[PDB]
């Protein structure tokens, strides 16, 4: 940076702290990643100055010739990446992407069927403190209490009983492949739309490492910033028959001016994802998660569902008589960043929990591989088996530093 | 830029076109401005990588120590700027800022009283194609048909007849000072909350050049990117008694992860606004608008309300027998960027209009003064009086180029 250090010492000092923090810590928050310098440059461009309400070639302000090119690059690359008939790259966030789809097909009070929030469903999939649960009548399907895999007969029974207008598939904390064909079959049986929120797995889908929901879903929502490794924001993919309605839902429906600089960054990220090396990266993400899962089991940990098919895993800490809150806190003390996470049928509140959620997308981006996964697992074992030993924690601290250099 | 040109030639070429466009054109879109290089650097930072759901010291992810500092700088500087008891700097946009306030105090179908959308009210103040008009029962107050000033007796009568739960004051296209004391008096009479959407005038308020709504309103919403000259995003200011509810409305209510890099940029912009030179800038904005208004009248144009108290003006083109659409198109041909705009009691549709909206915030930022205002007015006169003369338009083109250098 050249201008920020002089203009705003306070903001610059804090940014620099954060930059150094990102290098020093082992980031295992499953939703996090590190964007490229090109992506950041796009976000830091003069495109922030441009009002561009509307869509390419159909704006409500003049002078959009070039931001139109950028938005079209985003849309076309997204369609190339996911094979969707239509893309809307304007959503400000995953929240807004979901909000727009709900606004498109639902009326206030309509019934929606989503994944149980304590089994891996997201806040925007019906939390009673979120607009989704306040605006619509959400019911939930569960995972099996033993296998922790989605119970598709439960999905079906809930659908048939409650007659939702919309079924939502996808998750913030589900470590296994989701069967979108089965979701669509159930949706078809009850005459409901199917929306897939692929936010967590979008990069894996792009790389052909998770089945693509696009052929099965009426709507697919996603964030651009998780496994897709793009800037912070949202996106909607849909069948051509919904394109007009979806676009109108985003604007004038729920948003105003789009963030053209973020949309530029989206295009850049999609460009990166189209490259062969992104596919290699995504395979390493999945390989690393499997290796980490296996290595954790070797250390004596129980995993929700017994492992992972994707980028993330959940440790069930009950065998160690630890809460997720306790584990999260002590791991923070040694420089490992995880989330506490509710495990299916968790006896604890969502504010305490019996689990931790871990993902490999970020550490894979920084070049970690199989050997590093083994060491991360070993450090976690050292820490969680010795929460009362400051010497153990200092050893862990030193081993964490050895990994980040 | 260093990395974008190599990574993504297509996106870079388009960004460069847009950058050159921003220099070449005379930007008179009233909502637009040019942010500082420091603001852009903040937006282009590694803060995009950080999930920070929740609030400073009360996050749902570890590792937020430094993004907390940044968000607190934004909040404290906002409070310094506007004298508000509480600030929420997380809204992704003006749309989301407004959405959150509505979510806080209103239930589905509640009555809200806002400014007539054809008299200067915003889309999010009750458009039937916007969430506001779909989710809530919006009624409208008008301006006087002669003076084009808000008719406060109409505000009062509409309030007393319809008994709104919330009254909204503020505008996207109102060229005069708004009397917030009168709005609060009316709100008090009918037992309604008062929300002021100061998006357009926020920079002028910060500079003491428009009365501050903060002392009179329960809620004040704003964008950070118009006269405030910050990054693209939103903000809510409110009394301490609503702080908890407002924060919960933003998260977990209507958004998820905040854009920490944009929030950094917000802090930077607020820092800039606190400086003496921003106050000088804002006075030049208002001075320039008055001069431009006077110069346009000298050229024979009629202005809505007969002039301006702020950064913006509206030309009523009926005396010239032109539509706003026609004027917007031909001005585009010569390198002057304006919006078509409905004038109060406009005989034309909102897609054609009888007016153009013009603001001075952007040209003032690039250093234009009184002499430049005279020339802009003269060029507009030349163009709109000679729409069928290619020689006149070429002269205009040359004079526009002379201004931008």
């Amino acid at each position: 940076m050249k201008y920020l250090p002089q203009q705003d010492p306070q903001v610059f000092a804090a940014i620099e702290q954060e930059r150094k923090r990102q290098h020093a810590k082992i980031e295992l928050i499953a939703s996090e990643n590190f964007v490229s310098r090109a992506v950041m440059e796009a976000q830091g461009s003069v495109l922030t100055n441009k009002y561009a309400e509307g869509y390419p070639g159909r704006r409500y302000y003049g002078g959009c010739e070039y931001v139109d090119i950028v938005e079209e690059l985003a849309r076309e690359r997204a369609k190339q990446l996911f094979g969707a008939e239509h893309a809307n790259v304007q959503p400000h966030s995953g929240a807004q992407a979901n909000m727009a789809v709900y606004f498109t097909v639902l009326e206030h009070g309509d019934t929606v069927l989503g994944m149980n929030l304590s089994h891996g469903g997201h806040l925007t999939h019906g939390s009673p403190v979120n607009f989704s649960g306040v605006q619509y009548n959400f019911v939930a399907y569960g995972v099996d209490p033993e296998t922790h895999v989605i119970d598709y007969d439960d999905v079906r029974e809930k659908a048939r009983l409650h007659r939702p207008k919309l079924i939502v598939a996808a998750a913030s904390a589900y470590p296994r492949i989701i069967d979108f064909a089965k979701f669509r079959e159930i949706a078809d049986e009850v005459g409901a739309y199917l929306m897939v929120d692929m936010a967590h797995i979008a990069g894996l889908v792009a790389a052909g490492l998770h089945p693509n929901p696009v052929p099965y879903a009426h709507f697919v929502t996603t964030t651009t910033h998780k496994t897709l490794r793009g800037p912070r924001g949202g996106m909607i993919l849909c069948q051509e028959q919904f394109a007009k309605q979806i676009d109108k839902a985003i604007f004038p429906g729920i948003q105003g001016g789009p963030l053209m600089h973020v949309i530029a960054a989206k295009a850049v990220a999609f460009g990166e994802a189209l490259q062969d090396d992104f596919k290699a990266y995504a395979k390493r993400v999945v390989d690393n998660a499997k290796r980490l899962a296996s290595a954790l089991q070797n250390e004596g940990f129980t995993l929700v569902s017994g492992g992972t098919d994707n980028h993330l895993l959940l440790v069930d800490l009950r065998p160690q008589q630890l809460t997720g809150k306790t584990a999260e806190k002590v791991l923070d003390e040694v420089g490992i960043t995880v989330n506490k996470a509710t495990i299916p049928y968790d006896p604890e509140s969502p504010f305490v929990t019996s689990g931790i959620r871990i993902g490999t997308a970020a550490v894979t981006t920084r070049g970690f591989g199989l050997e590093e996964m083994d060491e991360i697992a070993a450090i976690i074992g050292l820490v969680l088996k010795n929460v009362g030993s400051e010497q153990a924690l200092e050893e862990a601290r030193q081993r964490v530093a050895a990994l980040t250099d």
